[PDB]
């Protein structure tokens, strides 16, 4: 499978200044889930957000610089590279990946936060029409995870 995974708000955002403008635990629990004994595929700058590979997956960055070579993670240069990858396969961001992708990928788990948030970087625009809802979940609010936030599972039409 090819999938996206992605948290994005009410009007869209997905970051700001290079960050996730939200703290929820929760979601990135989900992420956990989703991803674990999977590939991630990341541009360069989320993989930079994130700081280090993430455990227990195969990590791999999307990058244009050659001299690219960073312990733990595995390295391709075209957007091609990605249908050679075994197994399944989550596109992690970021706005760059997200939009190269989104008509590619076979499906998407969102997880939409119910706010609206300042961000400078943004999930592109799609339609319920294009996108049959395979699930809906509401996500829990606790002490610690205190935006109100739905996981969805879409699958492309038709
Ligand atoms: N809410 C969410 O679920 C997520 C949100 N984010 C957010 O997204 C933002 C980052 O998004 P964005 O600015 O688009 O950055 P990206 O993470 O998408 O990385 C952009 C870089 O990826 C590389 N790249 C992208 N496409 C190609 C290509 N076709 N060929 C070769 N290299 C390519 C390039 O690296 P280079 O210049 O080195 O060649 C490019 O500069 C951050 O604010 C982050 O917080 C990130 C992940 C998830
Ligand atoms: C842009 O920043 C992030 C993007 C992301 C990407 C991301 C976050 N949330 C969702 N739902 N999808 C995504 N693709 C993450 C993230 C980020 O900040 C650390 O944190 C954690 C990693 C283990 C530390 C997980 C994901």
């Amino acid at each position: 499978t090819l999938s996206i995974l992605v948290a994005h708000d009410l009007q869209r955002v997905i970051g700001f200044e290079n960050q996730l403008p939200w703290h929820l635990p929760n979601d990135l629990k989900h992420v956990k889930k989703l991803s674990t004994g999977h590939t991630l595929v990341m541009g360069r700058k989320t993989f930079e957000s994130i700081g280090k590979p993430l455990p227990n997956r195969r990590n791999v960055v999307l990058t244009s610089d050659t001299s690219f070579n960073v312990e733990g993670v595995d390295v391709i240069h075209s957007i091609e590279d990605i249908y050679q990858l075994p197994g399944h396969v989550f596109i992690f961001g970021g706005q760059t990946l997200f939009e190269e992708m989104i008509d590619k990928v076979d499906d998407m788990y969102i997880t939409v936060i119910e706010g609206k948030f300042r961000g400078d970087t943004f999930f592109p625009p799609y339609t319920f029409e294009d996108w049959e809802v395979a699930s809906s979940v509401e996500g829990k609010l606790d002490e610690k995870n205190t935006i109100p936030h739905t996981f969805l599972h879409l699958i492309r039409k038709k």
